[PDB]
């Protein structure tokens, strides 16, 4: 991805963006109760902590465009991808403005919670006014589309949330690049019925897992593998993407039947921004908002491994290249070793950054012990050890914890996390909940006991 050109908003007629300087984050009831070392991001120019300029951060994700055509490598890639995802039988038709608003089987609601973007953004106008669950009106949204069509500018905000101090004084803030509302929508028309699929097939097939439920899949993944595994972790994967990796997309789209709107990811991949008061133009990079990012993202990575292993790796069996994406995040398998220190080199040719797994220091062979997917690793229940438990570090449970946005969330934040935290055994759960309940806001919260988790787990498939 590379900026074009920014400038002023008002030198092209847009208004100014007001976004928050504050962040929501502030210290929770159990802040010191567990130890951390995150803090809110840096939302601000301002900010006391930056170490280094807010804006020329922020944006440093944007290194370029590495490669411009879809060679052959990339074209077989294609074939070989869209070949699997034919075997789908993916219903090929435009979903009705009433699906794509207010959801159906395989695909959720729009999220009432997340940005309406422009012009509303600018106008007041949130989304619930536009729409209502109960009605299931399209009137007032159909209406909206006709008034300020599509392809509508892209509303940038930084993501409040917590970063490591390192991302705090390198300014490394994420960026939450909002799709239009009138966008979101006409492309969940135009791609909602591959949304569904994908969510109802995660799995090898879609080689994704979006939609993915962890307690149930994480059982389903080792079968789903070829004996050799292998991973890597990408450093801006999103941003990075020249526009061919959005041709090569366009082209799998177009072989299985959604040729017809591919028209769509050209906006993804040459992009126009609001950010403050400037306004940018950006040639490739996914945007971080839009309705299909991930699904999208998940694919282009399903072309980028097959692609670098036929130019790393001549006569490899694709057929046997058994893989599993979320965005960037990927488990892959492989009957036969791979380098993945190779992989990485030839990767670079393609503008992806790749290191090792985890931040490795080196690329080292990846096991089931060792291998992490969405952060969570796999581990065999100790009684029934067909079944496998996916497990979130207590760090991150910790991290997240110690922080708060909205007091009356407090029960379900931590519900949460309980969820995420049993998975490492009874004895670290309890001494969890211990903490917890060492405070009155734990003492009042209504958090599920260890066994009853387990077995409603144990039941569940
Ligand atoms: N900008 C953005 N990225 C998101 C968002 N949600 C998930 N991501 C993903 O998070 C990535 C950015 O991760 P960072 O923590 O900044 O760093 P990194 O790309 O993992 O690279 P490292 O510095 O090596 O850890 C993007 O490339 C996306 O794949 C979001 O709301 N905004």
């Amino acid at each position: 991805g590379e900026i074009q050109w920014m400038r002023p908003s008002k030198e092209v007629g847009y208004p100014i963006i007001n976004a928050p300087s504050k962040t929501k984050l502030e210290p929770s009831a159990f802040h010191y109760v567990f130890e951390g070392v995150k803090e809110p991001a840096v939302l601000t120019k301002n900010d006391p902590r930056l170490k280094t300029d807010f804006e020329e951060a922020i944006f440093s994700k944007y290194v370029g465009n590495k490669i411009t055509e879809v060679d052959e490598y990339m074209k077989e890639a294609v074939d070989h991808y869209a070949g699997q995802l034919m075997s789908l039988d993916i219903n090929t038709e435009q979903m009705c403005l009433e699906d794509a608003m207010y959801g159906t089987d395989g695909l959720e609601a729009l999220d009432l919670s997340t940005s309406a973007g422009y012009p509303y953004v600018a106008m007041g106008k949130k989304k619930r006014d536009i729409l209502n669950k109960q009605t299931r009106d399209t009137k007032e949204m159909q209406k909206l589309l006709d008034t300020y069509g599509i392809n509508l500018p892209l509303v940038t905000y930084v993501k409040d949330e917590l970063r490591s101090k390192t991302k705090v004084e390198q300014g490394k803030s994420r960026l939450i690049e909002a799709s239009s509302l009138n966008d979101s929508v006409a492309m969940r028309m135009a791609f909602g019925n591959l949304y569904a699929a994908f969510h109802k097939n995660p799995g090898v097939i879609t080689g994704s897992a979006v939609g993915c439920d962890p307690d149930l899949f994480w059982s389903k993944i080792p079968v789903l593998m070829e004996e050799k595994l292998f991973a890597f972790d990408y450093t801006g994967y999103d941003a990075s993407l020249s526009p061919a990796w959005f041709e090569a997309l366009k082209m799998v789209l177009e072989k299985i039947g959604f040729g017809d709107r591919v028209d769509y990811i050209d906006y993804l991949n040459h992009s126009h921004h609001l950010y403050k008061n400037k306004t940018y133009c950006v040639k490739g990079g996914m945007p971080s908002g839009c309705s299909g990012t991930s699904i999208f993202n998940s694919m282009i990575n399903n072309l980028i491994i097959r692609t670098l292993l036929l130019k790393t790796y001549k006569g490899i069996d694709l057929d046997h290249l058994k893989m599993i994406a979320y965005g960037d995040d990927v488990i892959a398998s492989y009957p036969h070793e791979v380098d993945a220190s190779l992989l990485a080199q030839s990767g670079k040719d393609y503008g992806l950054t790749m290191t090792p797994a985890d931040k490795s220091a080196t690329f080292e062979t990846v096991t089931w012990e060792n291998v992490t997917f969405l952060k969570r690793f796999f581990r065999a229940d100790e009684k029934y050890p067909f079944l496998i438990h996916p497990v979130m570090p207590m760090k991150e449970i910790h991290e997240s914890i110690r922080w708060t946005k909205d007091p009356r969330n407090t029960q379900d934040h931590v519900r949460s996390l309980c969820l995420l935290a049993w998975h490492n055994g009874e004895e670290e759960y309890n001494k969890f909940l211990a903490k917890i309940r060492s405070v009155p806001i734990g003492r009042a919260l209504d958090l599920p006991e260890y066994s009853t988790l387990y077995d409603r787990w144990l039941d569940s498939f």
